[PDB]
């Protein structure tokens, strides 16, 4: 590759004091040119969740393997592998579907550049430490310089000096940020997308899909989705440039060509001498850390599922996939007549998908899915997918969903996951060197999230009150509970939680017809005991009963360690 030398010659330039090329490199498809050369437990939450001191899943999450072994062997194992090129017929159909999809996605919207001001706003609020750069003119000078490089068809630093990484990310956000900021994959615009809907809506969306007449609901994982993105996928995602103004088109074509279709990655290797870092390149796959990775994964997944549905419906044959002169017409006619309707049968979030086809031939439509490189996880290539007849069974975005019948007769659809995962996560604190205060506040953060998202789990509501009772009323929850793009962080507030519960689940809930306020937590429903239990609850156990009865004691213990602040009783 010619158009790659600049970044190869730059890291060579600074790191010449240790530079060489190793003959013992574990890179068999990642082309190689050279190489050079801590997270505690939340004490508050733990104290109030004693019965979970034992639980294996809880213990497992309280273990972090990040530095010495856990990313040198993990982020390297099944990544340096190839994907066979899709057949020519497959390639044609994909190309038509991508053309049609971009056109559809852009029917009401025009692509535009995002701005320094927009990027500043987002960095300040924490979204999707780096502040120093953002209030620094020099940073924007470096940004401007690399932009002039991109404009000329060249790339310098898109791989303190932390300014280059962020710089790269901004330019990316500048050329492709519109996909998120202008909501291209919101349900209203994308039909299959759920971007910006929020976790508290995902269940309602699944239930609406369940009402569409058809076969079962399918939700196959892809084994390492990002590793499965082909050169062909990348070229189809690029078709979005056609809709851009000349000035935007340049900057975008730069991003795709230089950082998507021709990447330069830095990664460490355990060379038995010292801590070394390798520099490698590849024409395909996806790098997670990129702004707009989500947009393009949602896009390619949407396309992929449309192709599977097409095969399911008999539009695509093995013969069609092999045909280097496959005719466009039947795909075009399928897309133009049935395209949108088939998108309405789907919920897609990056590599997460749920699909409800018109019948169950879909279960066996595997030719194209396999040939496209999107091989399902933990299943023989050619075994039909398991479908679910109950939408409540369907996994999506680490959750499943339940319908609840409130005492007043109304219904809620609520997010849920095995309780140990919830408690295990709350019991962890990201990073060492925290005071009790910052620790108490992260707990409250989790506690209030549980009262808005998982209030229907008996144990988590009790733990929730316990935490809120032990932490001063006026202390503001800080630091996030999750990085999920589906989280709207309504729990990050000193506003009383039943007021917020009412805003989220009654007032602003478009699926709630009757707007009558809930005046007490006693009218906020639980999962049935039975379901609560199958989802991990400890209700019924005596250790849980003891903890419940003896919770006031531990609350007081936490209280006297915090000091003579203002407390409220939530039990
Ligand atoms: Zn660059
Ligand atoms: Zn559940």
């Amino acid at each position: 590759m010619d158009v790659i030398g600049e970044r190869i010659k730059r890291i060579k330039e600074e790191h010449n004091s240790t530079w060489h090329y190793d003959d013992e490199n574990p890179y068999k498809t990642w082309a190689y040119h050279g190489s050079y050369e801590s997270s505690m437990i939340n004490g508050v939450v733990k104290l109030l969740t004693k019965p979970w001191d034992v639980v294996p899943m809880v213990t497992q999450m309280a273990m972090t393997d990040t530095t010495p072994f856990g990313q040198q062997r993990v982020f390297k194992e099944k990544v340096d592998t190839r994907t066979p090129r899709p057949l020519p017929g497959t390639r044609k159909v994909m190309e038509i579907t991508a053309e049609w999809l971009w056109r559809t996605l852009g029917r009401n919207k025009r692509p535009r550049l995002c701005t320094r001001e927009e990027f500043t706003k987002k960095v300040r609020t924490n979204a999707a430490s780096a502040k120093a750069a953002v209030e620094d003119e020099e940073f924007w000078k470096l940004v401007d310089r690399e932009r002039e490089l991109h404009k000329l068809g060249k790339c310098g630093s898109c791989v303190a000096i932390w300014y280059m990484w962020l710089g790269a990310r901004y330019l990316e956000f500048e050329a492709l940020g519109f996909l998120n900021e202008d909501h291209w994959f919101s349900r209203e615009n994308s039909y299959s997308g759920v971007e910006g809907e929020g976790l508290h809506k995902l269940g309602y969306i699944l239930r609406d899909i369940s009402k569409i007449p058809g076969g079962a609901m399918y939700a196959d994982d892809t084994a390492g989705w990002d590793t499965r993105i082909t050169e062909d996928d990348l070229h189809n995602e690029e078709k979005i440039i056609q809709q851009m103004d000349p000035e935007h088109r340049q900057l975008a074509n730069a991003i795709f060509k230089l950082t998507y279709q021709n990447k330069v990655v830095k990664v460490q290797r355990p060379t038995p001498t010292g801590t070394v870092m390798d520099i490698i390149s590849r024409k395909d796959q996806r790098g997670s850390g990129q702004v707009g990775t989500y947009g393009l994964n949602t896009f390619t997944n949407m396309e992929a599922q449309l192709v599977r549905q097409m095969e399911g419906e008999g539009v695509l044959t093995k013969a069609d996939l092999e045909n280097p002169h496959l005719l466009e017409k039947k795909i075009t006619q399928w897309l133009e007549t049935k395209g949108v309707e088939r998108l309405k049968r789907m919920a897609i979030s990056g590599d997460d998908c749920v699909v409800k086809p018109i019948d169950d031939r879909f279960a066996n439509a595997l030719l194209a899915l396999n040939d496209m490189g999107k091989v399902r996880k933990d299943i023989p290539q050619w075994q039909p997918s398991k479908g679910w007849h109950d939408w409540q069974q369907v996994p999506f975005c680490s959750h499943h969903f339940h319908e609840l019948i409130m005492k007043d007769g109304r219904k809620l659809v609520v997010p849920c996951r095995p309780q140990d995962e919830l408690i295990g996560r709350a019991r962890i604190s990201q990073g060492a060197g925290w005071s009790l205060r910052e620790t108490a506040c992260l707990g409250k953060a989790y506690a209030q999230m549980w009262s808005l998202m998982y209030f229907h789990r008996r144990d988590l509501r009790l733990a929730s009150n316990a935490i809120c009772s032990a932490v001063p009323v006026h202390w503001v929850p800080t630091s996030r509970t999750t990085w999920s793009i589906h989280a709207h962080h309504q729990w990050m507030t000193t506003e009383d939680m039943l007021t917020v519960w009412n805003r989220v689940w009654i007032e602003e809930n478009p699926w709630m017809e009757d707007k009558t306020p809930v005046t007490t937590w006693e009218n906020v429903p639980y999962l049935g005991k039975r379901e609560d239990q199958w989802c991990g609850s400890l209700i019924g156990l005596t250790s849980r009963a003891t903890w419940a009865q003896n919770i006031p004691t531990a609350i007081q213990q936490v209280r006297s360690l915090i000091g003579n602040e203002e407390f409220l009783d939530y039990m």
